[PDB]
């Protein structure tokens, strides 16, 4: 099947827990894969201008680890729980991958999660001012602009464009080689 296979694939990039105890500021991210009309999506959040930490960036869920995460998946979990109400039993988490060295004394851990057909996002607007969902395909085929590279994505729904840059573009892209390479039409 079309999700069996993104899981196998997705399972021999795992480094699981190999970075996890490492002395860092710790972040994590959800890197959320939603089936629509046949094809994989991720899903991204645009942050509220109102924060810290990347204030109106396109950004995947995610945040600060904190004393109650039993690991690095729970970071991600929960902090895709406050920022668009996704429930842990909305999402089934397939592997990690390669941590973003950020600073010098930071460490994101990303997490790639298969997300519930039933989950519809509720954008909490103290968090995130958008959620939105770009086909997995188009990061093989961005428009791409230069400011440093920048994606621009127009949703053919309504037209919006969105731009993604940085770790979170670099992200996408990893995600869609790993899943889309090599395939049969
Ligand atoms: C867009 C994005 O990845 N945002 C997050 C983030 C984490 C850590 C840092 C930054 C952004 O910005 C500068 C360095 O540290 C927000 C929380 C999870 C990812």
């Amino acid at each position: 099947s079309m999700l069996d296979d993104a899981k196998a694939r997705l399972r021999k990039y795992d480094i699981g827990g190999k970075y996890s105890h490492l002395p860092y500021n710790k972040y994590s991210v959800l890197l959320p894969l939603v089936a629509k009309e046949g094809k994989l999506h991720l899903l991204f959040t645009v942050r509220s201008e109102k924060l810290r930490r990347a204030p109106g960036e396109v950004c995947f869920p995610g945040g600060k680890r904190d004393p109650t995460d039993m690991d690095d998946a729970a970071t991600a979990l929960r902090e895709a729980q406050e920022e668009v109400g996704l429930r842990p039993h909305q999402v089934e988490v397939v592997c990690c991958l390669v941590p973003c060295l950020i600073d010098t004394d930071t460490l994101i851990t990303p997490f790639v999660g298969l997300i519930d057909h039933n989950f519809q996002a509720q954008p909490n607007p103290a968090e995130v001012k958008d959620v939105f969902l770009v086909p997995l395909a188009y990061f093989l085929h961005p428009q791409v602009h230069d400011q440093n590279h920048i994606f621009e994505y127009t949703n053919p729904e309504d037209g919006v464009t969105y731009q993604i840059k940085g770790m979170t573009a670099n992200l996408a892209v990893l995600v869609a080689f790993i899943i889309l390479e090599k395939k049969p039409t």
